[PDB]
């Protein structure tokens, strides 16, 4: 595949999606053993190590809707890669989703013109797959993990209009990768979700601290890992 | 309000939603107790009984997405409905939908401009209430009904000769019918709890059709898991 | 048909197309002799008779595009209806269509998307078969009943903006129906017209009166009635 | 205004519109008398004379939505014109839309983005002034001119890879041309009576023309019902 | 062509297109030698003379997209037309864009749907050849010619929104013919280029003097004339 | 700025955009003297060093519009950068396009809905400015670097079933990147100075690919016009 170095069989059937690269690195060194990096190409980097013996991959995915899509292309159709899990920030847009929620996105909505481009006036409603999410949000339920669970907002604009009116309609956040994910999945047969935590109240400017970052984090990734073994 | 004739009072918190006011009637009259007919407007019956110690109201909502959206913006504006769960059928658009599966919606794709008028260039993804959606799962599951969890195809078309239900379904999108976006989006809207749940009446890509015995069977299943989950 | 229970030779040649069943029922008891009701599927009667001569029917067609096109699809392509005519009701939009004005739509404007879906960058602009239009108009002449010919908009959702607009573009009213009729019937070769009177004025609030609308809508069913035959 | 150079007073409250400013001169100096031009900018023809009593003015609009506008929009604002016509030809998309009908048009669909730039998710339907329209209609009926009522698509591009008249051809609608959608937009705004009346110049899905000789007849035919009807 | 009434061999390689048929005859009769006139259908002037040795032709276009698509599809299918030069004017959109400036378009905007039309979901942006443009650029640099190169806007509606908000993206200028032969130019292999003077400011309401407006019409033909040739 | 974490007078006026921030690296360190890296955040490397006298930043972007978005955005708001010079690669859409030819893009096609977003009914063409263009127009003529002069396309989807590749290469369109439309946008929208500089990776309309020899020459070309053309 154009965008990943990677030989035959060195990427799990499992993997993580942070955005950030560094934090594929962080996420693969401090919970997987045996590590192993499989990519280095555009400094993106993906790892594979094990998690209580299950391989599990963590793969570098960028900012938008553009970069995911490269990245889930490649290891849906090159890697043949089964069970995709987004794990990532949004902002939240309503009061009531609370800066320790670990969120679960059904679906997303999105300004970025990738399904009007396949459907033209069909309105695409993307969908996680609902074993995953299921499997998610009882790891979650197990153990007290605080759990929020609807629709999130796939922005191709990082820097307003209708975020405002997405929140009347029960949205929870704005991220920039969702609609991708789980439109690509679908449409080849594999499973996705986004498991997401909140970096920021973006209507009210309310900033969460670091520790509070730091723990949500954490419960995001054993969640998603939890789920799949 | 203009298209229900009900007095205050007389239409329960939780409404269940067929498209058909004739199965409204069955409904309200084959599964609960001390029934009332509380609206004749248009014909558009509308009940309301008791299910287990809980009020429960049946509304004909009538097809397609501005029929149900007349019947959904007057239950939660003019009623204060809090709980509103539409049960009816769709057409299977793939193989692997089976027509004893009981189909819960968690989103709905349109051809509906309703959206895109409100919206724009924003494509409005409507959700299920999950607290319902969860409860109606639960449900299936301690009865062993068999339940599929995933997207429909809301039509504004029952006769398409434009229709993409081909790439819908290659994107897995599960059965076509004409309710749900409204049902999702107003419902949202005015933060009110929302769930299609639906049959298969058959493929619509095979042409195939299902069996009157076949369609009884998974009726029952739809309503039981319905009233259930509702308590 | 899916959703007509008739048999073969129960439903006319010209069809009246009411939005409420029960008013169909009303129109075929009060105006047709040897009245049979050929449907009863969803409660959305259809009912054969005649008026001087004529065979008639009167068809339910319940509120809004998806509905009304359902009914004409199956009309058409199943009983092989030749003329098509709703009797409706639409909100007034001007000041000068008074509540008396017996309206003969030429064309309507639609927030629906069911042409953009067949006809994309196209703006499809429907229209009233000419012959039945002159012809209502006639009936109407022919007795003084007061009658306004112009357009009208076909909207998807009963409960504002740009009615505003139409209105100074000379629109008449609103209605939920008479884009999917006049499309509809075109693309099969078939004749069809709408006749509408006035239930309120919508930008002034301003409702007639029970008396008023028993007037207009048997000046309506008339000229429906008498330009058939 | 910037394009009619003509003073106040010289412009009738009745105007027609070829689109080819010759056919204009054609006109008024056939059919009128007294005859004065009024403008020359651009070579856009206009003149003024008079038949039967009454102030006619017949002035060229040139070719497609945006050049018609101009001219509609400066007669309508800057004159005060009342009453406007277009006279012109149109190609035949059916094959029963014969050589020798002159067409009323009732409405028109269209490709130009004039409208959907003002109206967003709304698909205006423009409408002809029924009054022009029946007084139109009764003037050929008077006569026996063959004429047929119903709909044109207004195109912005007289070559098109990507037409769809075989679609609209199919939905009945009966030739191609490309200035209606404008004239009735614009006069309909500004409470204006507007009509266009079309001969047929050509049958553009079977590539077949018509004769120099019919298209004589025709023109004659239509403005003799163009003239008659607003006596 | 059905629109222009020439024989084979009458008009020239390289055509410049005024909007207006008048200018057409100004520009021929005042800069070229041999003038014949091999076009008056429709009243649409199109005339061929000689400029310094190279024939030249003058061929009026009429106004907005449409008419000049005709002209531009016949002068290329039916005449063989290489270069194809627009030389118009603009109302200025910005108060940096002087009364003087010529003004070369190495793009333009549209509200015109012809390209939606083709291409749907895709945003095409038309572009001038710059080998013409390069040359007409050095042209008026050789002289001294004040120049300005940047984008236009292509309106479909002569009688202001978003005109504001284009000025703001540093669009230069607004006329109605630019994107139309930018286009059709290029589907056939053919060249253009649209040479512009300013006629006016419309956001300040500001117009120029008939003699600002002789000076620059003469700057604007003779860098179209010097350019090629 | 949320992504780039450098302090203010580290970013020099005048930066060059690659996608890759490995290729960033690769173009501070191979052709510019002094160098610090100035960004880590999310390895998207961003370095500033001297090149004759001026002060040059390189700053990886990543794929796709809403990526470049971000760092041009921060790049303009927050560090005042006044001049902004991708340099990267773009398949050949047309076989007259050749492997060696340097692009320099006038505009560019989009079916990015970013413009749409902003402008409704309006199509935006995004323009390079013109003085960075020549600048390296005549760069690139100073060393007879071959140089091609047009537009490209700016894709959402490196992999696109649905593509219209085809079509835009019937119109003139010479290849295929993800980010120029954004950086013409945005600079336009500031008042700031953009130009795509281009090489050739491979014909996507043939599947034919370059050498990777090939591919070093013209990188060298395309950096050398770059950095000749702000001196
Ligand atoms: N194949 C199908 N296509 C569209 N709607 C269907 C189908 N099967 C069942 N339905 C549902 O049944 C109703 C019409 O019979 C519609 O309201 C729709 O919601
Ligand atoms: N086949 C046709 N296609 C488009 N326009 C036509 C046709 N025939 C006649 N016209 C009319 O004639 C003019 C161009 O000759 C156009 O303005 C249009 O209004
Ligand atoms: N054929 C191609 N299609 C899309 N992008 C390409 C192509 N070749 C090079 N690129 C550029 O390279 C990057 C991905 O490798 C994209 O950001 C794009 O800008």
């Amino acid at each position: 595949s154009v965008h990943i170095g990677a030989e035959k069989g060195q990427i799990a059937d499992t993997v993580l999606l942070p955005g950030d690269p560094l934090r594929a690195k962080f996420i693969a060194e401090t919970y997987l053993e045996n590590v192993e990096c499989y990519n280095e190409v555009r400094g993106m980097y993906g790892f594979t190590g094990t998690y209580k013996g299950k391989k599990i991959s963590v793969q570098g995915t960028g900012m938008g809707v553009p970069s995911i899509s490269i990245y889930v292309n490649e290891l849906i159709q090159s890697y043949d890669v089964q069970n995709l899990i987004r794990v990532g920030s949004c902002g939240a847009i309503r009061k009531d989703v609370k800066v320790r929620d670990v969120i679960l996105a059904m679906t997303s909505s999105t300004d970025s013109q990738m399904n009007r481009v396949a459907f033209g006036s069909v309105d695409f409603a993307p969908c996680a797959d609902f074993e995953l999410l299921k499997n998610a949000y009882d790891a979650a339920k197990d153990k007290g993990v605080p759990v929020t669970v609807g629709s999130v907002f796939t922005a191709d604009q990082f820097y307003d209009s209708q975020i405002e009116k997405l929140a009347k309609y029960g949205v929870l956040g704005v991220e920039m990768e969702t609609t991708a994910l789980y439109t690509l999945a679908a449409k080849h047969g594999r499973k996705a979700l986004s498991i997401l935590t909140v970096s920021d109240h973006v209507l009210t400017g309310e900033e969460t601290t670091a520790e509070e970052r730091q723990t949500t984090f954490h419960d995001m990734i054993d969640v998603a890992l939890h789920s799949v073994s």
